[PDB]
């Protein structure tokens, strides 16, 4: 097995309180394919979903890391940064 390698889409800049909307659907397994997409939002929140949102309630930079899990249960990460301003 070769593990997957994530990939974020989505904005680099936000503002607070709005709905973030994130897609890991570029991520790619070249040999299988990927059974969940892992959130961390970088305040301490999580989700799970090709597609996920998030409202960040301070303005500031955060790291974002997808993790993506392939179906043999290899996994890979992405650490992507946002700036939420005011
Ligand atoms: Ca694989």
């Amino acid at each position: 097995n070769k593990a997957p390698i994530a990939k974020v889409t989505g904005p680099s800049t936000g503002a607070v309180g709005r709905n973030i909307e994130f897609s890991g659907k570029d991520s790619k397994d070249e040999d299988g394919k990927i059974v969940s997409y892992d959130w961390d939002f970088g305040d301490g929140a999580t989700s799970r979903g090709k597609n996920s949102v998030h409202a960040y309630k301070k303005a500031g930079t955060y790291n974002v890391t997808l993790k993506v899990t392939d179906d043999k249960g290899a996994t890979a990460t992405e650490s992507f940064t946002i700036e939420i301003k005011n």
